[PDB]
């Protein structure tokens, strides 16, 4: 356990330090940049493992409260925005009115984390972002036009990586299950969570 | 749980890359230095991470032969050498000439972290090394000259940090114990390892 698929993003870092003393990089700004963004892998890592952590002690505070997803939707769909155009991934919304009782930031962590995998491996095409509530039961869909992932699950297995594990544990810590489903022209994440207690 | 004390040496890192692209520091080759330095320190916060959460699931391959514990010492006080000068700490060895029957590279682990805890935490003079056998029970004690901790344990508690925690750790996974005695002007770590079986 678990762990250290984190310890290659270090490794490829002190290289690429060391590339710059041994005198094979000439440090310009795109090289900062670089440097930069490896730390932030890392640091988006760390809080995932810390997340994962936090739910395995049943130590993950929540907050529930009675909230508009769509606003939510819309947040997460424009911190996305030039993202998803760049994979071109235009986003189709069939999102209820109706408010629903939950945690905010962690529907909205979830929510960003797939949208995150859907830019980083679905196709160019729609983005399907359904939510419904069907007697206390908020089923809330994302289906893209990319191809999907067949194994005898492994998929919400961890190892920006390992997101979907994180996936998994905020949706085991609210009262919801989550299915995944790929009929090979589709690719569907389903997240059925119970409102009434 | 456990764990995000590691979350600080990344963003002090980022900040510190943002400060080159921001125009406040010129990159030149201490920069990258203490970059590498960083970037080092948080590679041996996910190592000790690795090594605990090995422990903590009975994962933690061992490999047990007969060795002699002098050889050991020699060469983690050669690889501290420099630091163990600069930090004016005289090794001082009473150490017997029976071998003992252990794990070589998991012995040598802690004697690296608590060489190194002294190093960074102990005053300058001398270090004491003793190894004895006492009847199918091997004690080694770490004593020095520098000031120790008084809490109602904490010490073995986490948090080139947390090294005393894999301390424990491997003490734990080998069959022995590990207690620590601070009479003011001596700060002892004694590891007491049953030999037989």
């Amino acid at each position: 356990a678990i762990a250290h698929e984190l310890r290659t993003p270090i490794t490829i870092l002190q290289g690429r330090l060391q590339g710059i003393i041994d005198g094979v990089f000439k440090p310009d700004e795109v090289l900062f940049k670089s440097l930069l963004n490896q730390v932030e892998v890392l640091s988006h890592l760390v809080e995932d493992l810390r997340t994962l952590s936090l739910v395995e002690n049943q130590q993950l505070r929540l907050n529930y409260e009675l909230f508009d997803f769509k606003a939510v939707v819309e947040k997460v769909l424009k911190a996305f925005e030039d993202r998803l155009d760049q994979a071109k991934l235009v986003p189709e919304l069939d999102l209820t009115s109706t408010p629903v009782y939950c945690d905010r930031r962690r529907i909205e962590q979830v929510l960003i984390a797939l949208i995150d995998n859907a830019i980083r491996y679905s196709h160019a095409g729609k983005l399907k972002i359904s939510s419904e509530v069907v007697s206390q039961n908020w089923i809330l869909k994302i289906e893209d036009e990319g191809p999907g992932i067949a194994t005898e699950d492994d998929l919400f297995k961890p190892f920006t990586g390992l997101g979907l594990a994180v996936v998994h544990a905020i949706i085991v810590a609210l009262k919801g299950t989550i299915q995944y489903s790929n009929q090979g022209s589709k690719s569907i994440f389903t997240i059925k969570i119970s409102m009434n207690n």
